[PDB]
């Protein structure tokens, strides 16, 4: 295997026989990164081959779209059916990842990578974890994300469940995707932007460019009680998400 480029460490490996590509990962967490890649089999996560101990090389399938974050015009988005589609892909990969018992923790657009046919691959397991185990739940005191991202519960309670993070994330996701810009720094009260969306100001950015039947659905997603908060089943009986788009 020959690195023919950065990735953005992620470096492109071309396979001189096959000449078949790839990304390979070099990291000097990445045992727990390595355990938790080696139990995923699924078409929306980034697919793990294999990784080898010389300084350590993790092999991945390589997305060729680039990143989710790529295709997000800044202040705008992106057309409606297309963050429909790559949030229905976004929810299988979810669902999925939960159904054995894992949570990704980061998911963001940084970390949405597309292929070559363009469907949505969850890419970094670096901080992900168990949040069940012999079908019992543990839930998560660590504090792991980024801001922007993370669930208000995670800024204020000793403890919380994995679930409703991840779905929390997800809807910062659809609307970094519908309005090309995030809602907030934090989801913390000090913020005004956040203050303002619990105080249903939807008549401000990002929510105006919002459709309504997408943007009733983040009225159901950013909710702060973890409790209220709309679960993944419920999101797929959700009206917009069974809406047909162009
Ligand atoms: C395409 N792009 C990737 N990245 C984008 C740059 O940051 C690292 C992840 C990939 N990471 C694993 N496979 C990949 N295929």
């Amino acid at each position: 295997w020959d690195l023919v480029q950065t990735l953005g460490e992620v470096q492109l490996a071309v396979n001189r026989v096959t000449e078949e590509a790839v990304a390979v990962k070099i990291v000097d967490n990445i045992k727990k990164e390595i355990c938790i890649n080696k139990m995923l089999n699924h078409e929306n996560v980034v697919k793990f081959y294999g990784h080898r101990r010389e300084i350590q090389y993790l092999f991945l399938e390589y997305c060729s779209g680039g990143e989710l974050f790529d295709r997000i015009e800044p202040d705008i988005g992106m057309p409606e059916p297309d963050a429909q589609r790559f949030f229905h892909q976004l929810m299988a990969g979810v669902v999925y990842l939960h159904g054995i018992g894992i949570t990704h923790r980061d998911i963001k657009p940084e970390n949405l990578l597309l292929d070559e046919r363009d469907n949505l691959k969850i890419s970094d397991f670096g901080l992900a974890t168990v949040f069940r185990y012999n079908n019992r739940e543990r839930l998560l005191n660590k504090m792991c994300g980024t801001l922007p991202y993370v669930a208000p519960e995670l800024l204020k309670r000793r403890e919380f469940h994995a679930e409703p993070v991840d779905v929390w994330s997800c809807g910062i996701v659809l609307t970094a995707m519908l309005a090309g810009e995030l809602p907030w720094d934090q989801p913390s009260d000090s913020c005004q932007e956040y203050s303002d969306w619990k105080e249903k100001k939807t008549y401000l950015n990002p929510w105006k460019k919002i459709d309504s039947a997408p943007l009733a659905l983040l009225h159901k997603i950013l909710v702060e009680n973890p409790s209220a908060r709309i679960t993944i089943p419920d999101i797929k009986k959700d009206r917009w998400y069974n809406k047909p788009l162009k």
